[PDB]
């Protein structure tokens, strides 16, 4: 209530009380819609748009959409004081009392626990990073103002300061008007770690530590140990996204270098600073006057502080102020390179190694804790350890995607050119026998008169680039649509021709249905390939999609062929001793496999982890986990709690009977699906016109320039936005009612399911969530206004099953806010400005004074393309999900 | 209860690190040292020094170290206890007493509040006991407290603060607390400059915003001006040479180079995040056709390195077209500056950075004025006009440089001159001969000396200085102060020099009248300065000048040098009025009252009235910048009292005192002086018990600065040897003849003096100064260092001072109506140590001095005792 009058106050005074009074009448039209759920309201809501000018409607769009984001600001800082005032704590004293597990069997667990999270640019971000910043400060004062300890004059300048923040939110055009380079989304995504990340680890450790000793492990975490790391798909991925270049990759990786050594060069005068003690080994003492004897007896005035020699009275400043010239040096490099195309720099005067810089300061460990200072170094010390042992020299170890078919026709081009047949006519057999032929042989394969396609050579030169570069900038290879082992020793060949000094790890990417129900296979037959086996070193990663799996079959038979996935791809692995991490492309919205993360780590087969993760976090989920202090931290404590946990508590195996009643249940799930989403001709003309997906590419989130052949990302927030969400529950009903309809005592066994196997819970559970976010009122007004009067019905089917499934849902879980009315203006906006956009009547280096001037180049109406955007941005924004 | 907690605290730590009978007998210490300072029986020193003897001498080291670092504990205590009960509820009052009381109004207030400056200027002089290396420490220990006396604590915090806490206790006591090399005068600058990268820069823009929000309490929606200069800061650290020839020219170079690079950086560190901020797309017809000049000429490069902003900006939010092109000139400045220090040289192009002050101002004058215009004038007031404040307060380099050196050095040059050019001797000159030639020189358009004057080491010092000046931006100096200035001649003799040496915009020329006899005729050689017509016509009205505090107390009394201080300020002020001339007047201020310290707001109302007029100028001498600079609160309490105290004194006016009180404290002063000079002067034997019963001698240990007859000593070593031994013998010598003379005089003067305590500022502040310091003093110490020290033979002659002491506090009060135990543990151990010195890799405390001329653990131990008494007393010299 406070954000709304504050924010009306603000909307008066920029656009006056007749503008705040129409405002003031679309809520209360919105409220007895979302409270007597009476249809006719939302005509009589859709009356009062219809009225409004050209600017007026932009600025109504706009003021909904703010006041949906203050909402969501309002509820992060609501959540975050409720929890103040009273999880990892939690999870120790549940697995000691519980299961009977001691301590330092959780300690040497967590030792030996890795939580690889990894950053996408995939396009979900709805708000951009102009405005983001300003939800930051909006946050932030409003986290200042939730309090009691406020002194009369610090609120009233923290009034001024926010007023003058949601203004100047307020003030910026929300619409981006050219979508951003790959560049500028891996620049979004890395702005986490220099506000948030970077500071965040180092006291997430501390919290664990506090909390192992009062588990009475008086040992610390040590800094070494990979409890948490962060790679990156920005610059990396170019999986159907040409723009991608080579030189992209080249630039995002000298970027992150870059950032990397600025964080540690400002951290290095600080910790010189401190280390003042005069106690140490006779080590270190050794190692102290080694860098006194070729002090460089100086001027040394590049530096602001400790210009002269170091004297040897404080050695570990003499050692720490080593390290100092090899940071400087390491970020002049590091910027000249990404800059220019070359540096003067030696590298002899950088950190080459990811270590280098660690045996400095593992010394400077050594010394103070044998010298009895072992508090001093779990201080500064050994933050700076665990931020070195967590980002490296780059902040973020960087994947490369790519299609295996882009590298089949690489290599029947290598073939062609050699006159030894057409690599992509033959067998798979020839393709491994010769693959392996040729990695094991030592003949150079292509040369420099290669004829190559402008696609070949994006290829090969992202393979030049990658050798080109340090190794420990670079993470795995990830083919998309690998089928067979030829596409991984196809990328390991094509790795080792061009000249990768250290090759880096291949992994498949099963997502379609059809790759994940054979995908065990083909990595057992992978494994079986001796000489890939002794190249692998008992490590092996595998990828598992979940955007295209609900997308061609339902949600229910995806998700539990991803279940019946995982299984037997760690069966395989155990049966080749191979250690199996696996890779969870989960997106931010549930129909691409998101939902809350410890459920979704519940929800995996038990003995699958086993202290090695790694999980996606798809663009718009970064903000939503890292742009806090508090959500920062939320966050490694969720992985970590979660991840332990399903390593010491195994969920319940399923029963068998809960098997075969799955796979029927899936049977019927994927045919219920595939009858109204393939088998119905008239799907697809009734889709583009019920939802707004058409629109989605307008919103410039991403640089990514028939249903089935669609991205899931804007698949999902079609039917988002009209709030119907028909991916995420569609196949349930006639699974349900088929299964209780075949046997009456199923019905007891479905109770017995949900309430004992943690997979079946979570899913039926996210399902009623999604349910608690739908409204078929909203889907029937974008019918009964879009939708001809031909296939009414047709929707009304769907509406049938949608209500259908709903009870069953509630049935098996045996069950029985206000931000809605904005989200339901706003959808009525949409619906009526659709009707208009899709009409012939409204259809067309100077400054900008008003909003219809910022639109110049809109094929539509003045006011009417820009509205369509700000419905889009303000509903995925109250339902906080975009796609 | 605070102080009980960083007690059992700091015991738990020193038996973690030295077991439990070091600890026991620092507990008995407490004790024995508690039994003195409650009933006060003299036998108990004794008592205590002779379990000070039996300690081994790394023993006693770590003795002295405990108390002195559970002194500098109970300083933060105070600190943060101050703080809090601060806050738990000035300008506020300050207001709404001009409104209430003076019937004031509010645009009065805004309008003598707009042309209100005061400038604070940093000085390295040598008071700062404590060493960079361990105050750090003590900041991030007042920090851990802060956190935790609070009732928000959430478990973990409270733990993981607890072995924060811990951690950095025994980091700092796991530091070497002794300077083992004095610093060098870049060090010194850089000590005192690292407040502002910490404190002062974040601070000055919530200042002035707390400022505009009491305004705005007195009914004023207007805002203060960014460029009203209402706080400045200036310094001599690399530019004070007087006395310090360590301070070479290359120094000043050094430092100004250095502290333009730290601005540089600062800017540039804040100017992406307020690009960031600035979105918007409304301005006016001026901001677009701006930003369109810029973005015709916006090098579509790849111009890949900054981080953000790498692509050319579109013209959509035009905000951020200027303020990129504001960071392009940013990092150029920055660069320049970078190669300039580094090398001594720069490919950077002039043109391609800032070098005016304000060339920097207009493009955010002009987002500003956009801002306004447009409807978006909270936007305007927010990061960008914090930014505003931050050019217009600390402008391209952070502090302008005051340059110092004494007259003689000055004439020296002169003399070389005139002998080389074999037109006579400039020293043996009368003072009108120096007079007409020097304006016949400056008058002229011939140049003077040439490449073959023949220069000594010390003329080619302030010559060479001079040319430094030269070659530098002129807005990175600020005034040029001569020491020992007597007349116009020495003024002259600086501007002709300045001229001479090139210096294209010279610096203004300032007095010091430091000694008594100097302040007696100041306003008569001022008068002499401004009678010359030449130099009034180049002064444009304005003039400055320096009135030092710490001598003036050190060859005559200190009652007599505080009243001739005002007789001085008032008579100058009547010469520049009687001329026309702005007189802003710089008070060298020290920390100690001996050197005219005191609290800020009390030595402001005790300046006669009609003085300050909106312009105000104070020193801040070392120890006092972290007094008053070294956290966000001490910051703010800073500018509040300075800034609230001059307003009142300007529209507030001190009352001016009756003839009557005139007369009386001139009489008072006579007697004063006498009473003064008769035992530090007159005493032949005087200087023989002073080097003695006092630790003087021993001060240059402590390697504080970088400056390598009683008469003939420095006030700092003065004032820090009667605060030592805890007797001021400086502060109240002169007060107690002057007092029982004036009611011998005649009896009726005991009810004038009761007349004029409760009315007179002046009088008032003095009074209640030298009862603080009673409050801070003991004879039975000064009795114990005569006892221990000072022979059988001349025992009564501070017995005779002894006496004094109790008899003028009797008077003091007659006319106005806990760490002690550590401290006089920390008394005993120096005067047994001193009876000691009188007498004939490192794994381990005692190997940490090797080159000590006394005994093995007994300097260290010296050096302990004299930084934690300090600490304890909060004041050093």
């Amino acid at each position: 209530a406070l954000l709304l009058d504050r924010f009306l106050d603000i909307l008066q005074d920029l656009h006056g009380e007749d503008l705040r009074e129409t405002v003031q009448e679309l809520y209360e039209h919105s409220a007895e819609y979302e409270g007597k759920h009476e249809p006719k309201k939302l005509e009589e809501l859709g009356s009062v748009l219809t009225s409004l000018d050209p600017g007026d409607s932009i600025v109504i769009a706009k003021a909904f959409s703010h006041m949906l984001n203050l909402a969501n600001l309002a509820e992060e800082v609501q959540i975050a004081y409720r929890r103040r005032i009273k999880d990892l704590e939690e999870t120790f004293k549940k697995l000691v009392g519980d299961l009977n597990k001691s301590p330092e069997e959780i300690f040497d667990a967590l030792k030996n626990q890795t939580v690889d999270l990894v950053l996408t640019a995939h396009p979900t971000q709805s708000v951009r990073r102009s405005l983001l910043q300003k939800h930051g400060r909006i946050r932030d004062c409003l986290a200042q103002l939730y309090a009691k300890d406020i002194t009369p004059d610090d609120k009233q300048e923290l009034d001024e300061a926010l007023q003058r923040e949601i203004q100047a939110a307020f003030r910026t055009d929300e619409i981006k008007r050219t979508p951003p380079t790959p560049q500028d989304e891996m620049r979004a995504g890395m702005s986490y770690f220099h506000e948030t990340i970077w500071k965040g680890v180092p006291k997430f450790l501390r919290r664990v530590d506090t909390a192992l000793k009062n588990i009475g492990i008086e040992e610390r975490v040590p800094y070494n140990a990979p409890l948490i790391q962060f790679s990156s798909w920005m610059g990396g991925d170019r999986d159907g996204n040409p723009r991608v270049t080579p030189e992209v990759t080249r630039d995002v990786c000298l970027l992150a270098r870059m950032m990397a050594a600025t964080m540690y060069f400002n951290q290095i005068e600080d910790l010189m600073f401190e280390m003042s003690m005069w106690r140490c080994n006779d080590e270190l003492r050794a190692r102290a006057d080694e860098v006194h004897a070729n002090s460089r007896k100086d001027a040394a005035k590049h530096y602001i502080e400790f210009w002269k020699s170091i004297p040897t009275t404080e050695p570990y400043r003499v050692i720490l102020g080593d390290v100092r010239d090899k940071l400087y040096h390491t970020r002049e490099r590091a910027h000249q390179l990404l800059s220019n195309g070359h540096s003067d720099v030696p590298v002899e005067a950088t950190f080459i190694n990811l270590e280098q810089f660690l045996e400095p300061l593992e010394l400077c460990y050594r010394s103070l804790c044998s010298c009895g200072d072992r508090p001093i170094a779990d201080g500064s010390l050994l933050d700076f350890l665990r931020q070195v042992s967590t980002f490296g020299l780059s902040l973020v170890r960087l994947d490369i995607r790519q299609e295996s078919d882009r590298h089949t026709d690489v290599l029947d081009a290598i073939t062609t050119h050699l006159d030894i047949g057409s690599y992509r006519e033959w067998s798979e057999e020839r393709r491994q026998e010769w693959l392996l032929s040729e990695l094991s042989g030592k003949r150079p394969l292509f040369g420099s008169d290669l004829p190559k396609t402008e696609e070949i050579a994006d290829v090969l030169d992202t393979f030049h680039v990658i050798a080109e570069l340090p190794a420990d900038s670079f993470g795995a290879y990830i083919i998309s649509m690998a089928t067979a082992p030829s596409d991984v020793l196809a990328v390991e060949l094509l790795q080792r021709e061009c000249r990768v000094k250290q090759p880096l790890r291949v992994v498949p990417l099963f997502e379609k249905l059809a790759d994940l129900e054979a995908a065990p296979a083909a990595v057992a037959r992978l494994f079986s390939v001796d000489w890939y086996k002794n190249r692998i070193n008992g490590k092996q990663e595998v990828m598992i999609g979940y955007s295209d799996s609900g997308k061609d079959a339902g949600r229910l038979s995806a998700a539990w062929q991803l279940y019946k996935a995982q299984e037997e791809l760690v069966k395989v692995a155990k049966e080749y001793g191979v250690k199996l991490t696996m890779f969870h492309g989960r997106g931010g919205t549930v129909g691409r496999g998101g939902g809350p993360t410890h459920l979704a780590i519940l929800s995996q087969p038990p003995d699958t982890i086993n202290g090695s993760l790694r999980v996606t976090v798809q663009g718009e989920v970064i903000e939503q986990s890292f742009g806090e202090e508090h959500l920062c931290f939320r966050t490694l404590q969720r992985f970590t709690a979660a991840t332990l946990e399903h390593g010491m508590r195994p969920p319940i195996s399923p029963k068998p009977e809960w098997r075969a009643l799955l796979d029927e249940m899936a049977v019927v799930a994927t045919e219920e699906y595939r009858s109204v989403v393939f088998q119905e001709p008239r799907f697809v003309e009734y889709f583009r016109l019920a939802t707004p997906e058409l629109e989605y590419g307008r919103m410039n989130i991403g640089s990514r320039p028939g249903i089935e052949s669609l991205r899931a990302i804007p698949w999902i927030f079609a039917w988002t936005q009209t709030r119907f969400h028909l991916p995420v529950w569609l196949g349930f009903g006639s699974a349900i009612r088929h299964v209780i309809e075949k046997d009456v005592r199923n019905l007891h066994m479905l109770q017995d399911m949900y309430q004992h196997w943690p997979f079946f819970r979570v899913t039926i559970d996210l399902i009623e969530m999604v349910f608690a976010k739908g409204d078929p009122g909203i889907a029937a007004l974008y019918d009964k206004l879009l939708v001809s009067e031909e296939l009414w019905p047709f929707g009304e089917k769907l509406r049938a099953n949608f209500e259908e499934t709903k009870k069953l849902i509630l049935q098996t879980a045996g069950h029985k806010r206000l931000r809605d009315s904005y989200i339901t203006t706003l959808n009525v906006c949409q619906a009526y400005t659709l009707k208009r956009i899709r009409d012939p009547s409204y259809h067309v280096s100077k400054p900008a004074k008003e909003l219809i001037e910022l639109n110049p180049t809109s094929e539509y109406a003045p006011g009417l393309e820009d509205t369509l955007i700000l419905t889009m941005k303000g509903i995925a924004a109250g339902l906080q999900n975009t796609g």
